[PDB]
């Protein structure tokens, strides 16, 4: 979980920085590319709003990956007061949140699951976005077998998986796979009407999306919206049209990039963090919701297919390991039970601990797990 323990700001009067208050996910990318074009090296102090907002998190995720691309050069400050910005830059942390005079930074802490989520209805219906994707396909096998789901609506752009259709129906699950894009206003509403009344919708699981990983200097706002729409606009439409639905759980598949920040994934991290912050709004409003910043999946899926061996070591550098289907899906059950925004991934504590002790640069979020 993203934890924000209290740490003191440095006793500094000024810093050599370029202040800027972030406004939108596309605006930060445009401003950042302008600053990245400057040969002069002044750390870009990006001021962002309350990260619990979807927009601020998306900007946070966008800068998080950007700071992974250019460490020690972009300051992702969440300040209600630009006066602490010189102090924030002088702290050395790329991401500092200062409220009422005290500072805080994102930290990763282990989550204690709670078994108080409302039980899934054995006669209910579960909605999955991008069902034809393997991650959506993986969820279908576990839901019917473990959770005993007898009614599914697997929604994907192509929306036809006969090989999953026969497999899921062979176990007794009334799986209604229809061609639909969740973010589409007309498509989602009609399919949401296709959910039977005697089998009311009980769970929304978001796994649809596109991957357009690229560095900040090469990303474009269209790639932001192209990735965001089946993830951000899709989940927003899910909460909009299913807030009145009988949802026992609200599952959103985020990525570790959206929380930690992974190089060359500014847009994807923006979508994932905005995906999380939407759930936090849902969770705060007492509706059950879970957004999971999933790690590097071991199994090859329709989403994470393009992660090669170079990305394998890039992932394994920060402690990532191939997330198994069982381990990943077992984490989902606790994540649904726990609720809120959580990160379910496998980390190499010893490698991070050894790297921290040896002197390597440990990410601040990982610094909670392996401090000095």
């Amino acid at each position: 979980r993203v934890d924000w323990p209290e740490i003191p700001l440095p006793t500094a009067e000024t810093a050599d920085f370029l202040p800027y208050e972030a406004t939108s996910a596309e605006a930060t990318l445009s401003a950042l590319q302008a600053w990245l074009a400057d040969p002069a090296e002044t750390r870009l102090a990006v001021v962002t709003g309350d990260c619990t907002e979807p927009g601020a998190a998306a900007i946070w995720g966008l800068v998080r990956s950007a700071q992974s691309e250019h460490p020690g050069r972009i300051v992702l400050a969440d300040l209600d007061d630009p006066a602490v910005l010189p102090a924030v830059v002088a702290s050395g942390e790329p991401q500092v949140r200062v409220r009422n005079g005290v500072a805080s930074v994102p930290r990763l802490t282990r989550v204690t699951p709670r078994q108080d989520a409302r039980p899934l209805d054995p006669e209910g219906t579960v909605l999955i976005t991008g069902g034809t994707g393997t991650l959506g396909a993986l969820t279908a096998r576990h839901l019917v077998t473990a959770h005993g789901v007898r009614h599914l609506v697997l929604v994907s752009r192509r929306g036809e998986a006969p090989e999953l259709q026969e497999e899921l129906t062979a176990l007794g699950a009334s799986v209604a796979i229809a061609a639909c894009d969740v973010a589409d206003r007309a498509q989602l509403e009609a399919v949401l009407r296709a959910i039977p009344a005697e089998h009311p919708l009980t769970a929304v699981i978001h796994t649809a999306g596109v991957l357009d990983d690229g560095v900040v200097t090469e990303l474009t706002p269209d790639r932001l919206a192209t990735v965001r729409r089946p993830k951000v606009d899709a989940a927003r439409l899910l909460d909009e049209l299913t807030r009145e639905a009988d949802l026992a759980a609200f599952v959103l598949f985020s990525s570790a990039a959206g929380v930690l920040g992974n190089p060359g994934q500014a847009g994807y991290a923006a979508a994932n963090a905005e995906l999380d912050a939407l759930a936090r709004q849902r969770n705060s409003l007492d509706l059950p919701a879970v957004s999971i910043a999933w790690g590097y999946w071991a199994t090859v899926s329709g989403m994470t297919e393009h992660l090669g061996d170079a990305d394998l070591r890039r992932n394994q550098r920060i402690g990532m390991s191939g997330l198994p289907a069982d381990e990943g899906m077992a984490l989902l059950d606790a994540a649904i039970a726990t609720g809120g925004t959580l990160v379910a991934a496998k980390f190499d504590v010893a490698a991070l601990r050894a790297t921290a002790k040896a002197g390597g640069p440990v990410p601040p979020l990982l610094r909670g797990l392996a401090p000095l």
